[PDB]
C-alpha cells in the first residue's frame, strides 16, 4: 500500500524487467526483480533457489554474490538499501 522510489541504478534494472513507471508497491518491484532473475537465468540450474550475481548488477547492488529468492527478510534489506 504505502509507496516506494527505487534510486536510478534499482529502476534502471526494473524497466529492462518490463517496468513502465518509477514509483512501486513492494510487491510490484519484487515482482519486476523476480523477473529479471528468470530473464537473465540467474538461478543455479540445480538449487532452483540460489540467485548468482557476482557477475550481474543485481550483484551490485544488492552487495552479494549469492542469496536464495526464500530468504525474504534479506532480501527486502537488499532492496531498501535501493529506495530513495
Ligand atoms: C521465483 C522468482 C521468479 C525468482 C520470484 C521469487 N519467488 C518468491 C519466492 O519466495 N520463491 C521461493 C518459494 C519457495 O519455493 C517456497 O514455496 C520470491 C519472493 C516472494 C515474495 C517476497 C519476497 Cl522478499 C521474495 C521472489 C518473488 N516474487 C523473488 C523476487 C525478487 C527477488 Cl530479488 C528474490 C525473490
Amino acid at each position: 500500500e504505502k509507496l516506494v522510489q527505487p534510486t536510478p541504478l534499482l529502476l534502471s534494472l526494473l524497466k529492462s524487467a518490463g517496468a513502465q513507471k518509477e514509483t512501486f508497491t513492494m510487491k510490484e518491484v519484487l515482482y519486476h526483480l523476480g523477473q529479471y532473475i528468470m530473464a537473465k537465468q540467474l538461478y543455479d540450474e540445480k538449487q532452483q533457489h540460489i540467485v548468482h550475481c557476482s557477475n550481474d548488477p543485481l550483484g551490485e547492488l544488492f552487495g552479494v554474490q549469492e542469496f536464495s529468492v526464500k530468504e525474504h527478510r534479506r532480501i527486502y534489506a537488499m532492496i531498501s538499501r535501493n529506495l530513495v
